């Protein structure tokens, strides 16, 4: 905009870019992100608004949402780094346990308000998790289809992470629940604490039989309703679920069973946000601090 400079670009968001920005008046640091486009919806800028009030620590705080000359931009709070950085930072050495489950917890706490709120987030990724000096993590880029929605795209041909994708969405659900942002961040538990992606799918489909090669091929009788979905075809390989202690090695096995709810087929039966911070895996918690390289 007029009243920023633009210091760096920090990089392509769900639905445009994003840049480190500095207001021209107040001098504050901020992350704008710019959206697209013939009017813009006005549901949009509505349920967009409702997120300026979901205010949370665990959560990336909306400062303004400016609506002007076709272009929309989101104001935020700005963070240090984010996690898909600091894991890449971390290779060598793997994020020590107790900020791994800290990082957890926080970010359980964040989903538990949004989830209490009755908000999804919808498309969590290392990348839209943000981290701060002071041990904090949160959560930050909001998919929700339920404001600008989901298109193919962010806005200039980039390609859409699906590692992350929740089997029911896969299977083209068309009402998403809480229970897709958990699954999200067990997939991202996982990678904390093994150093790789679990499901590194290159294609929805690809993505759908990675998952189905280490849980199992879902049926009737772990995830009632599943043979019924929008996109299961009958003609799916039959695999056999993997010993789960192959999967997540060398996490404890506390870690191990909040995993394995976090990842339940049927999201009926996958644990809440609220539920998950009360797993025995949190009765230890502590909030280290980060070692970050800015
Ligand atoms: N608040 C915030 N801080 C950020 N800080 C930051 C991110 C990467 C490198 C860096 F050196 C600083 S990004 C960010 C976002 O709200 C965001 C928007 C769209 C997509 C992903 C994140």
């Amino acid at each position: 905009m007029e009243n920023f400079q633009k210091v760096e670009k920090i990089g392509e968001g769900t639905y445009g870019v994003v840049y480190k920005a500095r207001n021209k008046l107040t001098g504050e640091v901020v992350a704008l992100k710019k959206i697209r486009t013939e009017g813009v919806p006005s549901t949009a800028i509505r349920e967009i608004s409702l997120l300026k009030e979901l205010n949370h620590p665990n959560i990336v705080k909306l400062l303004d949402v400016i609506h002007t000359e076709n272009k929309l931009y989101l104001v935020f709070e700005f963070l240090h780094q984010d996690l898909k950085k600091f894991m890449d930072a971390s290779a060598l050495t793997g994020i020590p346990l107790p900020l791994i489950k800290s990082y957890l917890f926080q970010l359980l706490q964040g989903l538990a308000f949004c989830h209490s709120h009755r908000v999804l987030h919808r498309d969590l990724k290392p990348q839209n998790l943000l981290i701060n000096t002071e041990g904090a993590i949160k959560l930050a880029d909001f998919g929700l289809a339920r404001a600008f929605g989901v298109p193919v795209r962010t806005y200039t041909h980039e390609v859409v992470t699906l590692w992350y994708r929740a089997p029911e969405i896969l299977l083209g659900c068309k009402y998403y629940s809480t229970a897709v942002d958990i699954w999200s961040l067990g997939c991202i538990f996982a990678e904390m604490v093994t150093r790789r992606a679990l499901f590194p799918g290159d294609s929805e489909i690809d993505q759908l039989f990675r998952i189905f090669r280490t849980l199992g091929t879902p049926d009737e009788v772990v995830w009632p309703g599943v043979t019924s979905m929008p996109d299961y075809k009958p003609s799916f390989p039959k695999w056999a679920r993997q010993d789960f202690s192959k999967v997540v090695p060398p996490l404890d096995e506390d870690g191990r069973s909040l995993l394995s709810q976090m990842l339940h087929y049927d999201p009926n039966k996958r644990i809440s946000a609220k539920a998950a911070l009360a797993h025995p895996f949190f009765q230890d918690v502590t909030k280290p601090v980060p070692h970050l390289r800015l």
